[PDB]
């Protein structure tokens, strides 16, 4: 049947409400809706995450402690302040997740959306990198109900840790970060050394990359490690974090992508026709995620998408141009094609290790 599109118009306004994406909700939201493909989805309320449902990933400890605070010492500084409504925002992006993981379950659909989750740096008992609840990890964990094997693709800009760490010592999970690997470089962590650990032993997979990475060459890596993966974990589900911090023009200032060599990643998962879980994560230019997870959102439906903006709420922020389509900035291609193919090597490597 057809893709399930989790929202509804309260959700959004929650959503809105984060102070580090003012908004974006609604834009992504606003122009998906602009080119009609809410048309051709279902549309699903999210449910509110309960005490017990976070509490299968968190401690009590730290949700009570969230939720205190949220009213008037658990990672909640710098990164992640804590600020009135925390606790609520964190449940219904945390239920919004979980929903879609039970849409999946239920065979309701084999594609299921939340481009407002994909908080990847939650740890159990702390806040990280503005996420104060890992709702990944728990859609993770709905979906182990059903599906033997869940593999979890992780293409922000940023090293998945939290989700990675959550998993690092089972073989029931497998989780693929590429990122960016740079000293001083948030969070720090996924040189492709890391490999998990115990009986989790090269069911981590991490590939660093360096600034101004294009969609050609991205979408190589992408493509030659998702393939070894696959014919070695054989997954029966896939979690998938499209943070659009990647894309060129994001203040992160780092890669040098566009939507449309994210969208080819996207292809590869989704012509293994498994159950899939998109969410969306990093993306600081409000506009340019936007445009990414719209023309994302063309690419599950198959359907091409006009280059013009139709008109609509925040039509101004796209502005002088008014096109889909974003132009890789001139920064300079930092990745030594020579780097690129021992990590290759080096994750083929590891990957003989893993055998069902
Ligand atoms: C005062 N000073 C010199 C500094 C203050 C903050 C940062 C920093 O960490 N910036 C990066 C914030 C991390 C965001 C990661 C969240 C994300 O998008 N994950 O996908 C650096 C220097
Ligand atoms: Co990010
Ligand atoms: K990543
Ligand atoms: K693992």
């Amino acid at each position: 049947l057809v893709p399930v599109y989790i929202y509804s118009p309260e959700y959004v306004s929650m959503c809105d409400s984060l102070a580090k994406i003012p908004k974006r909700a609604s834009m992504v939201h606003s122009l998906i809706e602009a080119y009609a493909l809410h048309k051709q989805m279902r549309i699903v309320k999210p449910k509110v995450a309960s005490m017990e449902e976070m509490a299968t990933f968190h401690t009590d400890a730290y949700l009570q402690h969230l939720q205190k605070v949220s009213q008037e010492e658990y990672g909640l500084g710098y990164l992640c302040p804590a600020t009135e409504g925390i606790f609520d925002y964190a449940a219904a992006i945390g239920g919004a997740t979980i929903t879609a993981a039970q849409c999946l379950i239920d065979g309701m659909c084999k594609v299921a959306i939340n481009w407002s989750g994909g908080w990847h740096h939650a740890k159990k008992d702390e806040a990280s990198g503005f996420c104060y609840l890992n709702d990944a990890v728990l859609g993770i964990l709905r979906l182990r109900r059903k599906f033997e094997r869940i593999l979890y693709v992780d293409l922000d800009l940023h090293h998945g840790d939290g989700v990675e760490d959550a998993f690092s010592f089972t073989s029931k999970v497998m989780t693929v970060s590429l990122h960016k690997f740079s000293p001083g470089f948030f969070p720090g962590t996924g040189d492709v050394s890391d490999v998990g650990l115990g009986k989790g032993r090269y069911y981590s997979v991490n590939v660093p990359i360096q600034d101004g990475i294009q969609d050609e060459k991205y979408y190589q890596i992408c493509e030659s490690v998702l393939k070894e993966v696959y014919q070695a974990f054989n997954p029966k589900a896939v979690v998938l974090q499209l943070g659009a911090d990647t894309i060129a023009g994001d203040p992160m200032c780092s890669f040098n992508m566009t939507p449309v060599g994210i969208g080819k990643c996207l292809k590869y998962i989704l012509q293994w026709q498994l159950a899939t879980l998109i969410l969306g994560g990093g993306g600081y230019n409000l506009a340019n995620t936007a445009r990414c997870w719209t023309y994302l959102t063309g690419v599950i439906l198959g359907k091409t998408l006009s280059s013009e903006i139709p008109d609509h709420e925040f039509f101004t922020a796209y502005g002088p141009d008014y096109v889909l389509e974003i132009t890789p900035s001139c920064r300079p291609d930092r990745n030594e094609p020579h780097r690129i193919q021992q990590i290759l090597n080096y994750i083929k490597g590891n990957l003989k290790h893993v055998v069902i």
